[PDB]
């Protein structure tokens, strides 16, 4: 597939299992629409959120509920949530990977983007 | 200064100086509204968005330019922009440094939140 | 396998390729022994490292060529590498991914731990 | 002041307060020559390890307790502790503030180095 997340816990030295997120496409009228959304399996990945077709040309945002992840682990974390919002395709099709590591103060993300 | 923003670059080894920021506050119709922002310093520190006063609790998002800040560098960057989405003293105001850490294709953030 | 490292390059949005990497253990009189090494495939992985059976309780350390990969892309980075020491399998065999991420002026290292 | 450490700590959302390291210069014979030490502050940082006639060229190892400092917050850590080597000045002596931010299962560390 050409877009998969991967999130790690900092805390527990883990994959983040169940972390829920939403992925947006920015609209001609400037708003975003949903475009897909799933959650992360027990290997903390989040694969077959699009196809090579769906996933045209545009600028999209993953938002990952962090805040639902910390919470139902009994912490009150820092962040609503985590945002990646990037271009994707605009010099032709590529393949995304999104990693992000997960404290209650704190996270970090990547792209690592092939052809 | 109950609100602080400090950033810095991965690639150069510097403060990200002139990187440009809004600050929002989630109005009671989900939507954002405008609230402070300003540009890093030489230093790459952000000061005086807001007071004590008028920092209330509530949602609050720090979006930072990263975008223009790697073009002027003439460096291809993967995101559209770095955010920080948080709730703000829900237990009675406090203190908020915003640590952030750019990469072209990677961002970190991290909160010192002190009383 | 039960030791594998993975390394991802921020400037780059890629996998850190033909990154050198030496392990090696704590020995009785308190000296680094070599345990095994090897370097990152076009993946950005090492497997392969060690056995379950050679693979026995004790303080590793994983000293990451982080120098090498950056002078060969002409860059002149901060670190003269990466290290990641810890004591494994303490309360019996584990697996471990240890994920590392570079910049030329940083980086940073999770690790995830499984039965 | 020539080498400045700032400790964050990303479980609490705070300086890292108390962490003690030691910092190495490498001597001729390629083994680690004890230099400075001593412990960050309330403020999470630590300074005066050195003055700019003392802090010549060469490779120099700061290697941070963070095991000392998960135990003693009654949490479990991965790593034994964090290392941050480099070589100083190799363009003629600089100012170097060394950043790193504490998970028990991950750490980062940034350098930024001025004029
Ligand atoms: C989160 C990460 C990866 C590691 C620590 C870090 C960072 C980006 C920015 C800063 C970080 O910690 C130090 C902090 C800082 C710098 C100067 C100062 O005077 C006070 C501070 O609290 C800024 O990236
Ligand atoms: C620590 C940080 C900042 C954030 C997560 C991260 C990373 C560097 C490398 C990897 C990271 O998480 C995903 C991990 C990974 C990738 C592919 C795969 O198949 C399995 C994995 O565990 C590799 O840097």
């Amino acid at each position: 597939c050409p877009l998969m997340v991967k999130v790690l816990d900092a805390v527990r030295g883990s994959p983040a299992i169940n972390v829920a997120m939403h992925v947006f496409r920015k609209a001609a009228d400037d708003t975003w629409e949903p475009f897909a959304s799933g959650k992360t399996s027990e290997s903390g990945e989040l694969h077959g959120l699009t196809t090579e077709e769906e996933f045209v040309e545009g600028i999209y945002k993953v938002e990952i509920d962090t805040k639902s992840y910390w919470k139902a682990l009994g912490i009150s974390p820092f962040h609503e949530h985590a945002e990646v919002v990037f271009t994707a395709n605009d010099s032709g099709p590529r393949r995304y990977t999104i990693a992000a590591l997960l404290s209650p103060y704190s996270y970090s993300t990547t792209a690592v983007v092939t052809n």
